[PDB]
DNA sequence: TAAGTTGGTTATCGGGACCGGC
DNA sequence: TAAGTTGGTTATCGGGACCGGC
DNA sequence: GCCGGTCCCGATAACCAACTTA
DNA sequence: GCCGGTCCCGATAACCAACTTA
């Protein structure tokens, strides 16, 4: 496709150098933590003189310059919309990282899950005990029973939901009180149902 | 180009209220604010009876039907490149209103100004002095000088922005501390 | 903030419906 | 969170360099 | 309106730590 | 590397408050 072809940029002359360094240690070291290795590596980066960093620096600018090159050409022979296209990709894997840290975040600050719907409760109670085999085709036949469901027999979910409705308000009162504690009031929320 | 041509989403059936009655009220009440005309307009809206907004429910839900047989023969039309394009420049939107934003708060709390280069303070002092009219060309002829100085020239902008450089640290300093106080550590720096 | 490794935890995406915040 | 207005600020974009945070 | 999380789990793709330069 | 703000200002293109539905 489009972003698998493109050029990708040099990496920096410590990342070269680590790379390089890497498989040494790992052979001296045998039974070290990978991670361990990376921060004896680092070390030694530091340690080394600026005439030995230079040399990397120096095939790194001049990667750089072979990237310049390449990436023109690249570019030269892709329509605009294309172009656009690309920088589209590049931004997605952007926010898709950024997403995953907030997310990583607010479990660590231990968020409250948000209040299940009554289908999420009927899921819940009937799966175990579903026609399927694979995951996929049991709740594809939940879903089946769900939809032949008269609001009669949907009482005891829509009651599991009111309450769970309720809990969520409590955790959530609690923890908004305690992110203003510990200073993040930017994780508040501005409206409330 | 692109996102210009495409259809634009109905309105709401109280923007559709308020889009009428503004230019109403803006000629009962020539001199007032035009803030305050929507929160009287507003007002209006919340004490209209359920069966008078239907009408304007059932108006816009009518256009909601057209909205999507028009973005359909629209994207119809487009190249895959053309669609990612579309969703981009949606995207870009969005981010940019979200800097917007963000920049405006920062001012509101009074966040430091950054550190001035020495080509900051170059230009800042030698402008009104510049050969030129426009700001176009005054600027230019000032980037002229600066490519033609000494280092030894240089080492008076360039203490000038140790200086600055030195207001900033003590600056920010304060301020992240205020920041921390009012419950805000996510405005705080992760490096030096 | 992103890249290099590499083994050891967490998305994604399958099949859908649905609801709270923005 | 975004749309409508309308008069009233902040982008933008000209000419450039450059540096702090990520 | 739209995004994302929510119920389930099994699948593989993408993370995390350990560093630094640009 | 890349983005944005910074010195300056000059025009013009997109913003702010005031509301609510979806």
């Amino acid at each position: 496709s489009v972003l698998a072809s493109c050029p990708k940029k040099p990496v920096s002359s410590y990342l070269r150098f680590s790379k390089e360094q890497l498989p040494i240690f790992k052979a001296q070291n045998p039974d070290a933590k990978t991670t361990e290795l990376i921060r004896r590596i680092a070390q030694r980066w530091r340690e080394l003189p600026d005439s030995k960093k230079k040399i990397y620096q120096d095939a790194y600018r001049a990667e750089w310059q072979v990237y310049k090159e390449e990436i023109s050409r690249f570019k030269e022979q892709l329509t605009p919309s294309q172009i656009m296209s690309l920088e589209k990709e590049i931004m997605d894997k952007h926010l898709k990282r950024k997403a995953m840290t907030k997310k990583k975040e607010l479990t660590l600050l231990g968020k409250p899950k948000r209040p299940r719907s009554a289908y999420n409760v009927y899921v819940a109670e009937r799966f175990q005990e579903a026609k399927g085999d694979s995951p996929q085709e049991k709740l594809k036949t939940v879903k089946e029973n769900w939809k032949n469901l008269s609001d009669s027999e949907k009482e005891l979910y829509i009651q599991h939901a009111k309450e769970d409705e309720t809990r969520y308000h409590n955790e959530m009162k609690s923890w908004e009180e305690q992110m203003i504690e510990v200073g993040r009031k930017d994780l508040l929320r501005r409206t409330i149902k």
